[PDB]
This record gives structure tokens, sequence and C-alpha cells, in this order.
């Protein structure tokens, strides 16, 4: 009767990431970080190393974080390969999932990206006008068994850092167990590797 939640973070690594990690470590919780490839560099190495130490999953958010519906097939493929190899060659882990920038997806992307697409429920934590407590309530209201929840850890997103302790404490209080996206599919016995699909819940609905 385990109830699984996959907390996920877009747009890092950034210095804000380290504050997210401090909180995840405090609560013994793992998350998934969809990284922007050009943010994988010597300035972010120690953060990515700590992500791997804590068993947080690293995934792909493209290399330049542009709207990939305006990109050629070749450029899409280069973005994906460069992001995966940057993550593999820096800290030794293999990307398993892709999340499209801006959740902008078209046929060309689906034809030229070999990873499962992840969306999840947005909590609108990219705009400062969304308060700490709005972020808390949106995350708590989006939770259900098997659900992926989309947050951001771009530099400066301190209102999500402020929101995260209530979110974790509240979901545990509701009986949820935190998993990575890989762990989510593994534990539900679901094959994520379905082409032409974008997932928000391990049930695929
Ligand atoms: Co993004």
């Amino acid at each position: 009767n385990e109830k699984l939640i996959a907390l996920t973070f877009d747009d890092g690594p950034s210095s804000t990431t380290s504050d997210v990690l401090d909180i995840l470590e405090r609560y013994g919780v793992k998350a998934t970080f969809f990284l922007i490839g050009q943010n994988v560099n010597s300035n972010t190495l120690s953060i990515m190393q700590r992500q791997v130490r804590m068993g947080c999953e690293l995934a792909s958010h493209s290399y330049t974080h542009q709207d990939m519906t305006n990109m050629s097939a070749q450029n899409i493929r280069n973005e994906m390969e460069w992001t995966s190899s940057a993550i593999k060659n820096s800290v030794g882990v293999d990307v398993k999932f892709f999340r499209p920038p801006y959740i902008a997806v078209n046929n060309t992307m689906y034809q030229n990206i070999d990873y499962p697409f992840i969306q999840g429920t947005l909590i609108n934590d990219s705009e400062n006008s969304t308060s700490v407590q709005q972020r808390v309530n949106n995350a708590l209201g989006a939770a259900k068994d098997g659900q992926i929840i989309l947050l951001h850890d771009f530099q400066g997103n301190s209102q999500t850092v402020q929101a995260l302790p209530q979110i974790i404490e509240g979901l545990k209080n509701q009986g949820y167990t935190f998993v990575t996206v890989s762990e989510l599919f593994e534990k539900k016995g679901v094959n994520p590797n379905v082409e032409y699909k974008i997932w928000s819940n391990a049930n695929g609905q």
C-alpha cells in the first residue's frame, strides 16, 4: 500500500540547488534533478557530486534550455547527446529521463529523443509572484499515488527553498514515500520507455 511521490527539480544545478539538497538531506528524501547541460561545469561539479552521493537522480533538461519545437532534428539530437555525456563524464551517472524545456514538445522532438518524456504537475514556482505558501499548497494539492511533481532550482528561486520543508513534512504526514523517477517506475513495475508519450504519473493516464 506504498504511496509514491516523485519530487523533481528543473533548471539546475545552481547555488540554490545546494539549499534544496540541505533540506532533502535533513528529511532523508531523494529527488530527481533535470539538469541544463550548459550548467554542468567546474562551477557546479561539487553540487552534482553531492547529488550523486545523496542518491538523487540526474536527468536531462536539454543543453541550452531553448524551445526545442523551433529546432532541427540534428540540433535536438546534439543537445541530448551533449547533455547526457556531460553528466556521464562529470559524475559517472547515466541519464534515464528527459523533460522538455517549457514543456514545449512537437513531433520532431518525439522522433529524435530516445529517452522517456516527463512532464508532471506544475506548481508555478517559476514566477516570484507565486508565494511560498501558494507553492506549498500547490504541491500538497497535486500529490497522489504515483505522481511526478515539477519544481525549479534555478539560481535565486529561494521561495521554493522556503516552501520545501512544509511540502516534505506534509506529504509524509499524508503517508507518501519519496522516490526518484527511476525508482517510481521500477517500484510500480511500469516500463517508462514508451515512444511518443509524456508521463506525469507512473499510471500513464
Ligand atoms: Co526549465
